[PDB]
């Protein structure tokens, strides 16, 4: 989101330049690991180090400015708390992550929240699976 | 399975005593962890380090014996091939996961295998979401 600097200030907070060029980053990769983010920000800002970058990850999700989501082998990827609502499948093979509305998901969801009473986004974790493609 | 011993013999496989233990470990824990496993098979070999548990599971694995599955945070436990044959549902707060039996997805599989030619087991990773309990 755009508005970041106003709502952070309305509540106090600033970011040094640093870490903005995390939250940048993580804005201009899309699905970037820690490790993608260290090697973002260097381009900058060479003297960071990767406790830095995980920090200010940590921080800026608990400030509602980013959030994660699982991939492959489980490994978390950033993204900022605006973008990617959605379900990300991943293939057995194929280096590459299709992404699905939600509501393509709409029943399931909805059968989970009756048979277990169970409310879920589909978001946080992928799915893995086999892709024709 | 309790046939592990004859099926790799009739391939040229036999298993160490470390290697059974860790066998029998990841039998007896229920979704272990590389470190779980470490320390029950330290109660019999406790001269053994988590290395070899990582490649003895690497090892069992690609013989078929045990497979992986993923939960909280992404982290992987292992079971037995023949095992656990279901669904996790990973509560956003309470530290229990319910299992569910597959079947209970068998439309939304199948809605993911039309609109996006996508075949999945929904086994390997867990689907993180809210619970009534
Ligand atoms: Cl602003
Ligand atoms: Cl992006
Ligand atoms: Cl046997
Ligand atoms: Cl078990
Ligand atoms: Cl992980
Ligand atoms: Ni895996
Ligand atoms: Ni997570
Ligand atoms: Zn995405
Ligand atoms: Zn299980």
């Amino acid at each position: 989101s755009t508005d970041w600097k106003s709502d952070l200030r309305q509540r106090g907070y600033r970011l040094t330049p640093q870490r903005q060029l995390v939250l940048e980053a993580v804005d201009t990769l899309e699905h970037a690991t820690p490790d993608d983010i260290l090697g973002e920000v260097r381009k900058t800002a060479s003297g960071i180090n990767i406790s830095t970058v995980y920090r200010t990850l940590e921080l800026l999700e608990e400030l509602g400015l980013v959030s994660h989501a699982h991939l492959g082998h489980g490994a978390p990827t950033y993204h900022l708390a605006d973008r990617h609502h959605h379900i990300h499948l991943v293939c057995r093979d194929c280096t590459n992550v299709i992404e699905a509305d939600l509501s393509v998901a709409a029943d399931f969801t909805a059968k989970l929240r009756e048979q277990f009473g169970f409310d879920t986004d589909m978001k946080h974790f992928a799915i893995f699976g086999r892709c024709e493609s």
